[PDB]
């Protein structure tokens, strides 16, 4: 009986951060409350300056990672202001029923709704916008996120025994398939509407534009790389709604992996690179045994260094000679 | 001794649907007698009227699931009528030697032939025709299928307990390389030798012009949805004999997933979606827990929605609030 | 204290050829000395003649397989000789720290370097050269391999029990970007920094021109077919540093798979076809059961025999008649 659960409100925080909550769950099954507010906006993704009219859960790209336990109720309000000018929708992969949702919560500009459902399976999900007809176009533009259900008692290793996480990082990668004119330059639209078919005619090209960390080209590099200590343990849930990826952690590895994001799953060990299949999340951890820069990557190294599938971790610590050095450094013969 | 095994003929269906079999075999070890006849034909691939010179296993494309069982013996007998113009032969992924038989099946129009393998591996398999020289044109012309060989005490999960299914559907999943004029118009040839050449230039560029689920855009929709009923447990057997997929069934899950096919392995539990390589079969295995329309695609939605690769399910029964309701409706703030 | 190790040297092999090892780790843990001299050299990738500049580890495409065990340290002499004109790294998919060496081994031409890391984890994993603003150049101009870190109790099966291999193999597979003029022909650079714009924007398309094994179209046919016997058990290292991959033995499967390659994980059984994710090698363990020619291939058959993605074995041995035999051969109705 639902009436009797607890709820309990969580304010979301823009990726690659995770809202706050606790990995083995302190209370019984709770109805969580969510909101987010769609925006239709304005998105540069590249150091050219290229625009995409992005379509947006809660202001960003991906949408915020939502985080519940198994057998908690989600309950998400919805709202399409009336600023933006499409129909909009939500299908969470981790429920079941009515296309995730999407059947039941189409929202117009000016609209709002709110749906619930039980959140029945552990793992990292996507979720994501999908308007019948025009459903990769909303996705593509920016309009997926995730939700972490974890299992009650916490993540585990293959051996059954805990796994528990210092931090957690989201990073959600969209590719994006900006149109072009015939000489091969990036088109600009005043509105989404007057941008959709030739949005159509780049889709089906099938081979993206650009391909991003958190929306945008070295959007988690600079003041804004991921950070972690030596002796960290780091769980980073990676998802991508539309296309496979294949990420790696340069100078690292994924100690324990679910790549297509299921908890139930004893995870893989020792990972240098997985598969995360279009529209999965996958989830990866590590403990950090050097320091330094690591660039963390889709290894497809094109995608990665030439269309904007990379980012960087800062690592503070001690360096182990013992796991690494350098004998005789470069230097002339 | 084979003479003195039992003989069993089967006669195939058309796919989605699948032919009648024991999950846990009721017998010793057989031999399993299919026919198929080649039939290369002109098939419409799209709403637009786009045709292409399909070859195909028993006139469908795929070509049918054929069902035995492990230490089964297969024998198929490959027709090849003087009314087509190739030549063709097959390749079973399920058998061993000679090509997977392909070196031993070379039927001109006018012969045929009959191969005998033992099924020693449980899992689904793909088959395709590969003629040498001509491989991926045969095989994206639509000429491939697939062949489960089900362990002979039927289906276990990742605890070793019986998974029975109620319903089993075979989904093909055929990329298609319909060549272009240099406007990007589908090209039509009076006969498949005209197409080839043309044909090899399209498969070169590595992006289909079409990817659908039982030899068309829309085939598994309307009339031809797929059924099921709330409670009822449905394997999904699909195949894709030269390209990745991703397959996802939207407001479900694959709650039992072999994604590469073979049932020796525990199943991957929970999945959101999972990837099927390219030349593989994979099985999904769902219990629906709610009534519906349900899409079943290749989550490259780009690949579903414009490109062809999305099927429905349509489920009755009664809707489950507990799982999944609507709080407040979409409605005006 | 690793002065106190024993040191062994080791000299590479040309692939597909693997240097001599142990399986099961003959003493305690070692310094394994391997030095690899980087050449840029111009190769010749298909029968048409067309023309790339190669950028090589020890001469090959791929850099040959080096072999440990757990808990060894690599030590590597890498030397860039004054006759290359490129600045040149490395990156061990296997290590941990300092972009997997790559910070630590950036040599000019007329510049060596020695890097020692110890093999921590079980597995095989790509090595790749990766200098920092033209890593997609490198690494898809050839310039990468694998290292495999054997457990030094060798491998074993999903039951924990030894699986000892007589032969193995390691293929590379490599995707090429070999930039076009408007017609579509390839161009040829006489230097390659001229070479490296052009190299960009034909990369930037995301599709290969060319898709190989060990440097060339049918480098793994003919004379330089791989081999074996019936009976005999193969390990077939494949690593793919960019894209994904599909391998499949055409006639046969992968016994054990360890699709990303990482061996505390438990193989996958009976694998038709089985993923490797691009930035990963795998391992598939098969024992022949049947003799002739068998294609080795990725499974987009497109890739494999359009591209170059396709190698052969040659197998001796008798042929089993109860695992598959031609009942009726090939002839006229
Ligand atoms: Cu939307
Ligand atoms: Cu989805
Ligand atoms: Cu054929
Ligand atoms: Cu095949
Ligand atoms: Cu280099
Ligand atoms: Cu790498």
């Amino acid at each position: 009986d639902i009436s009797t659960l607890p709820r309990v409100k969580v304010d979301l925080v823009k990726p690659p951060f995770v809202h706050a909550h606790d990995q083995v769950a302190k209370t019984g099954p709770r109805v969580v409350e969510f909101t987010m507010t769609i925006e239709e906006k304005k998105l540069v993704i590249d150091r050219e300056g290229t625009e995409i009219h992005a379509m947006t859960f809660n202001g960003s790209v991906p949408g915020p990672l939502m985080v519940v336990h198994e057998n908690d109720y989600v309950e998400l309000r919805l709202i399409n202001p009336d600023t933006n000018t499409l129909l909009h929708n939500i299908d969470f992969h981790a429920a079941t029923g009515a296309l995730g949702g999407g059947a039941l919560t189409q929202v117009n500009p000016g609209e709002e709704t709110t749906l619930r459902f039980k959140a029945t399976k552990p793992g990292v999900f996507v979720y994501h916008c999908a308007p019948e007809g025009m459903v990769p176009w909303h996705v593509t533009s920016g309009m997926n996120g995730a939700i972490m259900v974890l299992p009650r008692d916490g993540l585990k290793d293959e051996k059954g025994q805990p796994l528990t996480y210092d931090k957690i990082y989201y990073v959600g990668e969209q590719d994006f398939y900006v149109p072009k004119d015939e000489a091969g330059n990036y088109k600009k639209y005043e509105t989404p509407g007057e941008a959709y078919e030739d949005a159509v005619k780049a889709m089906r090209t099938l081979t993206p534009t650009h391909i991003v960390f958190n929306g945008a080209v070295g959007a988690l590099t600079g003041d804004h790389a991921l950070t972690a200590a030596v002796g960290e343990r780091v769980l980073v849930v990676h998802s991508q709604a539309n296309r496979d990826t294949r990420p790696h952690l340069i100078g690292g590895h994924g100690d324990y992996v679910w790549a297509t994001g299921k908890f139930r799953n004893p995870p893989d060990l020792d990972q240098e690179t997985w598969l995360i299949p279009g529209g999965t999340a996958g989830a990866a951890f590590y403990t950090f045994r050097q320091p330094g820069v690591y660039a963390y990557v889709n290894h497809n190294l094109i995608e990665a260094f030439e269309l904007g599938a990379a980012g960087h971790f800062k690592v503070t610590g001690e360096w182990n000679d013992d796991l690494m050095t350098s004998v005789v450094k470069p230097a002339s013969m």
